[PDB]
C-alpha cells in the first residue's frame, strides 16, 4: 500500500480531531455521556464524514464527542498520549499538534463549552496535561512533538489567555499560536482581542500560524499576513483568487499548511476544479501535507498522500521536497530544525 513510506513531517492536525473512537466510547460509557452509539465501528462511521456538510451539521459532531473528553483529566492526558502513537504508526518524525485548551476545559472558561457543567478543569490545567501526554508519548513512541494553542475566531475574549499560555509553557511543549474555527465571521481577523494577541506573540517570540483561506476569501489571507503577521497559513487555498497576494506570498517564502483530503471532505475544495495543491506544486510553493482531523475525516496521513499520489500525479521527489519544506518551516528552534532536516536528508537518500 503506502503512498510514501519514508519519514514525514506534519504541521496541521487537531488533537481533538485525532481521537481514537474506542477511547471516546471508554469515556462516555465511563462518565455517562450518551453517544450516537456504543461500538467503535458505528462510532467512527457517524463521526466520520464522507460528504461535505453545512457548518451546523459539521459542528454538531464536536458536540457529540468532545463532552466525553473535556473536563476529564485522564482523558486529556490519554488523547495526547494516544495521538503521538497514531502519528508514529504514520511514520512521522516531527509533528506539531494544535488545539484549543478552552474547549477541553470546564472551569474558568466562559461560556463553558459543550453543554458541560462546571467542574474543576481549567484551560491552563488542560495544557499541562496535554503536554505531559505529548512528552511521554515522545519518550515512548519516537516522534518528536510540539503543540500549538488555538484562539477561536468567534471568541476573542480568550485570545490573550491563549497568548499567555504559549508564553507560560513555551518550548515544551508549546511553540506557537493559531487562530481557528470559522473564518467567515465578518471582520474577525481584525477583532481587537485577536490582534492584540498576535502582536503580543510577535513581542514575545512566539511563532504564528492562522487558519485563513480554506473557506474564507483571499481577504482573510491578507488579514492573517498583514494584520496578525502570521508566519504560516493554515490551508490558504483561496489565496489563489488574488494574484498579487499569491505573487508576494510565493516570494516571501510563505508556508502553506495543506490538507487535501480535509478539503474534499469539507467542501473547501470543489472536486471539479484544479486542486489548489497541484497549482501549489506546479509553482513550487512552500507547503505541507497534512491530516487536519483523522477522526472526522476517517483518515490517516497516508490517506492524504494516497490522494495526491493517485489523483494528482505527485511523486516521491515532491513528497521528499514538501516534507523538507515542512521541516524548514517548522516552529522548532534552529539548532533543532537543522537536526530535523539532517535526519530527513539522510533518510531521503
Ligand atoms: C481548534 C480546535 O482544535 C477544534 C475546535 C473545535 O470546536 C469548534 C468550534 C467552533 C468552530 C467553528 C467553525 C469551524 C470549526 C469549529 C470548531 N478544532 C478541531 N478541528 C477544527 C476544524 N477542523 O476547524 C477545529
Ligand atoms: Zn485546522
Amino acid at each position: 500500500t503506502p503512498a510514501f513510506d519514508k519519514p514525514k513531517v506534519e504541521l496541521h492536525v487537531h488533537l481533538d480531531g485525532a481521537i481514537k473512537p474506542e477511547t471516546i466510547l471508554y469515556y462516555g460509557k465511563r462518565r455517562g455521556i450518551a453517544l450516537p452509539a456504543d461500538t467503535p465501528e458505528e462510532l467512527q462511521n457517524i463521526i466520520g464524514m464522507d460528504k461535505p456538510l453545512t457548518l451546523p451539521d459539521f459542528l454538531a459532531k464536536f458536540d457529540y464527542y468532545m463532552p466525553a473528553i473535556a473536563g476529564c483529566r485522564d482523558a486529556i492526558k490519554r488523547i495526547a498520549y494516544e495521538f503521538v502513537e497514531m502519528k508514529a504508526k504514520d511514520g512521522v518524525v516531527y509533528v506539531e499538534v494544535r488545539y484549543s485548551p478552552h474547549l477541553l476545559a470546564n472551569s474558568k472558561v466562559e461560556p463553558i463549552p459543550w453543554n458541560q457543567a462546571e467542574g474543576d478543569l481549567t484551560p491552563d490545567e488542560v495544557v499541562s496535561l496535554v503536554n505531559q501526554g505529548l512528552q511521554e508519548g515522545e519518550r515512548d513512541f519516537g516522534v518528536k512533538v510540539r503543540s500549538i494553542l488555538c484562539c477561536m475566531r468567534h471568541q476573542p475574549s480568550w485570545s490573550s489567555e491563549v497568548v499567555e499560555l504559549c508564553k507560560k509553557y513555551r518550548e515544551q511543549t508549546v511553540v506557537a499560536i493559531d487562530l481557528a474555527g470559522d473564518e467567515t465571521i465578518e471582520g474577525s481577523s481584525l477583532f481587537p482581542g485577536h490582534v492584540q494577541a498576535y502582536a503580543e506573540a510577535v513581542k514575545s517570540g512566539v511563532h504564528r500560524t492562522v487558519h485563513a483561506g480554506e473557506v474564507g476569501s483571499a481577504n482573510v489571507v491578507k488579514e492573517a499576513v498583514d494584520t496578525l503577521k502570521t508566519e504560516r497559513l493554515g490551508h490558504g487555498y483561496h489565496t489563489l483568487e488574488d494574484t498579487t497576494l499569491y505573487n508576494r506570498l510565493r516570494q516571501e517564502n510563505m508556508h502553506f499548511e495543506i490538507c487535501p483530503w480535509s478539503s474534499y471532505l469539507t467542501g473547501a475544495w470543489k472536486p471539479d476544479t484544479e486542486h489548489a495543491v497541484i497549482r501549489f506544486k506546479n509553482d513550487q510553493v512552500n507547503y505541507s501535507l497534512n491530516t487536519d482531523d483523522p477522526l472526522i475525516f476517517k483518515s490517516t496521513l497516508d490517506t492524504d498522500y494516497q490522494m495526491t499520489k493517485k489523483d494528482m500525479g505527485f511523486t516521491e521527489e515532491e513528497f521528499k521536497r514538501l516534507n523538507i519544506n515542512a521541516a524548514k518551516s517548522s516552529f522548532l528552534p534552529e539548532d533543532e530544525k537543522k537536526e530535523l532536516l539532517d535526519l530527513l536528508y539522510k533518510a531521503y537518500r
